[PDB]
């Protein structure tokens, strides 16, 4: 039990809202998911065989998100407002990968319905960060190819 660290931090918080209006032709990969209190969940790292990716583009001709979330691909529409990324009716298909990083599709979609906060740093090295209405947190890398 050393001391407290003392106070050596006076500055504004990271990310910026004048960035969540460029979230249209971008792509990002989820690498960590924290719970609202701070429990780092377990997620499929890219070494594990089916990482969690997101792609935003006019890939259908329309503003349609796509990606691989768990071991099942997802899709659906989106919209930009309030410094956040709202989604429409998302969904995917019920394939089976018998894995903890597979079934997490269910949880992941349940976190696309609650976008009450949103972090993006378009400053390189770019890492987006979604936040839920509970306070839960999802750290994404940018992935441009």
């Amino acid at each position: 039990i050393p001391k407290h660290p003392d106070s050596e931090a006076v500055a504004p918080d990271p990310f910026n809202p004048a960035a969540t209006q460029l979230l249209d032709d971008t792509s990002w990969v989820l690498s960590a998911w924290k719970q609202a209190d701070g429990t780092a969940r377990a997620v499929p790292s890219a070494d594990q065989g089916a990482p969690i990716t997101l792609t935003l583009s006019t890939s259908t001709g329309q503003r349609h998100a796509s990606g691989f979330s768990g071991c099942n691909r997802y899709m659906g529409s989106y919209a930009l407002k309030d410094g956040k990324l709202s989604f429409g009716t998302l969904g995917g298909t019920r394939m089976a990968c018998m894995t903890p990083g597979g079934q997490i599709e269910g949880a992941y979609l349940n976190a696309l319905t609650h976008i009450d906060r949103t972090g993006v740093q378009m400053r390189a090295p770019q890492q987006m960060q979604l936040v839920l209405d509970n306070g839960d947190t999802l750290t994404f890398d940018r992935s441009t190819r």
